[PDB]
């Protein structure tokens, strides 16, 4: 059975979702799409509703599209963005060109917390811990979000935090992807905490660079130029070339450079922020740090089920990525509340 759906414009966008939503409130625009703050008269908790930005656009936004749906029907973690609802207005796949998301209302993000703020900045703890403690889960099934900064990390009024915008500036990103060393592992996203958490500590950006070039002279001035067992596994020769035509920088003394700091957060930053992720902390092993000794409860920090990403090698028309984003639609079913 099908509700009913009820039509409104806001932001010079149209948004046409089921009566149990009420007082729609837009909260964010962009890229990503558009989201409102509502109400849902089923449950009775407040809700964010997200409506994807011209979702068919091309091969590619069909594709993102399916994509973003697959990840978000997966997640079912504290720590991780939850699908309460996924629809569309339209009756059949014929007339199918708007997909909403539908998940619990997070008041802000990492760029803006008071409400966590304590002097002795026992906060940093409680929100990296959750950081990890999300991708600890999203890791286990083989998910790298590649993309982790303060913005894509939202909190509530309680400072309980949530992953979103995963799996799909250059200030949060590892060297390694930046150019492409060694290709990349999951420890990209240990790389981007690392800069979260020198953040919330100092309060400045760690690596604030205006292009690619200054991003990693910047990145090197702090951890030093690569040794002689890097170089080595760098398969790329115009990056290796580039690496070796730099002056020689030290890796400098983070105690120093983090001072009066907490030295569990120095030796845990030290921990994430190695230019070779071989070498780099997991997840997994970061949870375990004493840093997080009030918190870290190993049988409280869940592994995800097996996600097939089989479809991300496949090579379809819009048209099929569109009827298969469509089965994903129906074959929905919320959580047991
Ligand atoms: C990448 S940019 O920084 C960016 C920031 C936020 C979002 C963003 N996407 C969502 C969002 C909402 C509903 C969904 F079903 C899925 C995602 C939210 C959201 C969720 C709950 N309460 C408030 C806002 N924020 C997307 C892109
Ligand atoms: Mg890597
Ligand atoms: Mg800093
Ligand atoms: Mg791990």
């Amino acid at each position: 059975e099908r509700p009913t759906f009820y039509r409104q414009e806001l932001n010079k966008t149209i948004w046409e979702v089921p009566e149990r939503y009420q007082n729609l409130s837009p909260v964010g625009s962009g890229a990503y799409g558009s989201v409102c703050a509502a109400f849902d008269t089923k449950t009775g908790h407040r809700v964010a509703v997200k409506k994807l930005s011209r979702p068919f656009q091309s091969i590619i936004h069909a594709k993102r599209t399916y994509r973003e749906l697959r990840l978000l029907k997966h997640m079912k973690h504290e720590n991780v963005i939850g699908l309460l609802d996924v629809f569309t207005p339209a009756r059949s796949l014929e007339e199918f060109n708007d997909v909403y998301l539908v998940t619990h209302l997070m008041g802000a993000d990492l760029n803006n917390i008071v409400k966590c703020q304590k002097l002795t900045d026992d906060h940093v703890q409680f929100l990296i811990y959750q950081i990890l403690r999300g991708l600890k889960y999203i890791h286990s099934a083989d998910i790298i979000h590649r993309d982790l900064k303060p913005s894509n990390l939202a909190v509530n009024e309680d400072c309980e935090l949530k992953i979103l915008d995963f799996g799909l500036t250059r200030w949060y990103r590892a060297p390694e992807i930046m150019l492409n060393w060694m290709h990349y592992n999951q420890t990209v996203d240990i790389w981007s905490v690392g800069c979260i958490m020198a953040e919330l500590l100092t309060g400045r950006t760690l690596f604030p660079g205006t292009d690619h070039i200054d991003q990693l002279k910047l990145i090197l001035r702090l951890v030093g130029t690569p040794g002689a067992e890097l170089l080595k596994k760098i398969s790329s020769e115009s990056a290796r070339n580039y690496i070796q035509s730099l002056a020689q920088m030290p890796k400098m003394n983070f105690a120093n450079v983090f001072i009066g700091a907490n030295p569990l957060a120095v030796d845990l930053l030290e921990k994430m922020l190695v230019l070779d992720s071989d070498k780099r902390i997991t997840a997994a092993q970061a949870l375990a740090h004493a840093y997080f000794a009030q918190y870290h409860d190993p049988d409280d920090e869940p592994v995800a089920d097996p996600y097939d990403q089989s479809f991300e090698s496949r090579d379809l028309l819009i048209d099929e990525w569109k009827s298969l984003t469509y089965d994903e639609v129906i074959s929905f079913v919320p959580p047991p509340l």
